[PDB]
Order: structure tokens, then C-alpha cells, then sequence
């Protein structure tokens, strides 16, 4: 075939039920990360051709950066709830992976004040329960996988995007049959 199992994705041991459609897993410490959203534009160019109806969740993870890692989490989740995700993750990224100006909890909050966010709103929202079930909610998606590497495509809790498994000679080229494999997985 094509698209063969094992080659542009695998399919996974023990399906996880009820999964977000597509299901994305990165961290702020992670370089390819950096790449996928920064050069790549990954997620976006998933969008733009996944069909109608199909919902895309992105999750940061825990096991890079040791307690900074968590930081970042719990801060991602601060994003997710104010939906603020589209203007600070790439001053997170370039914070702390270009800049290294990023250290400590006070830094991360300094990247939302200068993205706009309000201290008093970012406070409220880093101290607030519904900011805490949405870090269970990372922990406990990325656990259901057994993840152990970013970055990281689910799509319908079965199948994970293997990018290792595609050409890498043109960054164009890649970013498109990624894509387009989502959308095949997507319709599988």
C-alpha cells in the first residue's frame, strides 16, 4: 500500500477510547518541537486540510526541563483556558530554547504580561481549579499513551504520526505528506 503500518505512522497496542480526534504532544524544552511550530507550522498546515467537523487539541507534557518542565505545563494550561495559546507560544519557545530568558515561573508569567494577559487575570487563572483539572487533563492523555517522546501526533486515540518515516529534503515536501497522512489516518 501507500500508507503502510510501521512506515509514515504505527498503530498502537491498546487503542485509547474516547481520545481527542487529533491529538498533538510538544514541550517548550523539545527542538523539534521548536521546528514543528516555528519553521514547520505543523499544526497549521494539519488544519488546513483536515476535513469539516474535526476538533484539534494540543498538549504540553511534563518529562523535559525537570520542574520548569511542570511550570510550563501548568502555564499551558493558563493558555488553553484563556485562550491565549496563539500569542505566547512563540515567545515560550524562544524563551526558552533562543533566548534563554526563560528560568523560573516569573519569567513564564513575564512572556503572558508582555503578550497582554493581565497579572491579576493570569494569577487567577494559574491559581484556579479549572486550571488544575486541565493539567490533569495533559497528564492523563499523555499517560493513556505511554508517551515517552515529543513531538507527538495521535489521531482517534489509534494511530501516531512516525515522521521518521518521511523524506526530509525539502521542509515543504515534509510538512505536506505529514499532513496529508493525518488526513488519510483521519478518514481511516
Amino acid at each position: 500500500a501507500q500508507y503502510e503500518d510501521g512506515k509514515q505512522y504505527t498503530t498502537l497496542e491498546k487503542p485509547v477510547a474516547g481520545a481527542p480526534q487529533v491529538l498533538e504532544f510538544f514541550s517548550f524544552f523539545c527542538p523539534h518541537c521548536y521546528q514543528f511550530e516555528e519553521v514547520l507550522h505543523i499544526s497549521d498546515n494539519v488544519k488546513k486540510k483536515l476535513p469539516e467537523g474535526v476538533k484539534m487539541t494540543k498538549y504540553h507534557v511534563n518529562f523535559m526541563g525537570g520542574d520548569l518542565g511542570k511550570d510550563l505545563t501548568q502555564a499551558w494550561a493558563v493558555a488553553m483556558a484563556l485562550g491565549v495559546e496563539d500569542k505566547v507560544t512563540v515567545p515560550l519557545f524562544e524563551g526558552v530554547q533562543k533566548t534563554q530568558t526563560i528560568r523560573s515561573a516569573s519569567d513564564i508569567r513575564d512572556v503572558f504580561i508582555n503578550a497582554g494577559i493581565k497579572g491579576e487575570e493570569y494569577d487567577a487563572a494559574w491559581n484556579s481549579f479549572v486550571v488544575k483539572s486541565l493539567v490533569a487533563q495533559q497528564e492523563k492523555a499523555a499517560a493513556d499513551v505511554q508517551l515517552r517522546g515529543v513531538p507527538a501526533m495521535f489521531v482517534n486515540g489509534k494511530y501516531q504520526l512516525n515522521p521518521q518515516g518521511m523524506d526530509t529534503s525539502n521542509m515543504d515536501v515534509f510538512v505536506q505528506q505529514y499532513a496529508d497522512t493525518v488526513k488519510y489516518l483521519s478518514e481511516k
